[PDB]
């Protein structure tokens, strides 16, 4: 009857704080995620656009063999788009990521986004959130692994755990940035745990189709779990 989703931020926001240490209890600092520099990470998201990762992997590295970033802008874009052929519409992914690069090379700096860490975090998120094929998520990962700044990224695995367990209700995944955000302290190193124990609980636990409910730290505060028992469905849109 009293879902989590339906209570008060703040009691949203403990939710969430005790969500984040039973996670770290289950996962520590085990980290899933890529780890990449934040230009691979940028063209990699590029190139990610209902591709496969062993697709996109294979596409990045064929696109490196035309040399370096000032290269791959000068390089004529059908030569691009045969380089990122392994990836799902090459033709379209060319003109992002010569784009994205030419604007990359303009900011201070070079092939680099070392301006970032001293702008406004909105300002930040808007200037890569502005750049062709990327997206919230993407900015909120480089801005937060790459530059520590306090923005909390929000991809499949952390919108649907959060969902399922009730820390926010159902809204899309642009919308659950700002929610949970709002519901977390400005602290990048804590944002950061809570993102990879997320990831390492929706790839392992909370799955997307038939979540092991039984073996998850968390099932007795879970809005899902209470509705469902152990026929919680699958995370559609
Ligand atoms: S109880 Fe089930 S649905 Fe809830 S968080 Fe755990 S695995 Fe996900
Ligand atoms: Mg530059
Ligand atoms: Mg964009």
């Amino acid at each position: 009857a009293p879902l989590n989703a339906a209570r008060p931020a703040e009691e949203r926001a403990a939710l969430l704080a005790w969500v984040k240490e039973r996670l770290h209890e289950e996962y520590g600092d085990q980290d899933p995620t890529p780890r990449r520099d934040p230009m691979h990470e940028l063209i990699s998201t590029i190139l990610s656009q209902q591709t496969t990762h062993a697709d996109e992997e294979a596409a990045y590295q064929e696109l490196r063999t035309l040399g370096d970033w000032d290269a791959i802008t000068l390089a004529p874009t059908d030569a691009v788009a045969h380089a990122i052929r392994r990836s799902n519409y090459p033709e379209s992914k060319a003109p992002r990521i010569q784009e994205t690069l030419r604007r990359i090379k303009a900011a201070p700096g070079g092939y680099d986004l070392d301006f970032l860490r001293d702008l406004p975090v909105k300002d930040a998120l808007k200037w890569l959130t502005d750049l062709p094929g990327v997206g919230v998520k993407t900015a909120s990962l480089v801005l937060l692994f790459n530059y520590a700044r306090p923005v909390f990224p929000v991809d499949t695995h952390v919108h649907r755990v959060s969902t399922r367990v009730g820390v926010i209700p159902r809204m899309g995944e642009q919308a659950a940035h700002r929610a949970l955000l709002a519901l977390l302290p400005p602290d990048p190193p804590y944002l950061y745990e809570l993102h990879i124990n997320f990831l390492s609980h929706g790839r392992q636990v909370c799955t997307w189709t038939r979540p092991k409910c039984g073996k998850c730290i968390l099932r007795e505060r879970c809005d899902a779990y209470a509705l469902y028992g152990d026929k919680v469905p699958s995370f559609s849109e």
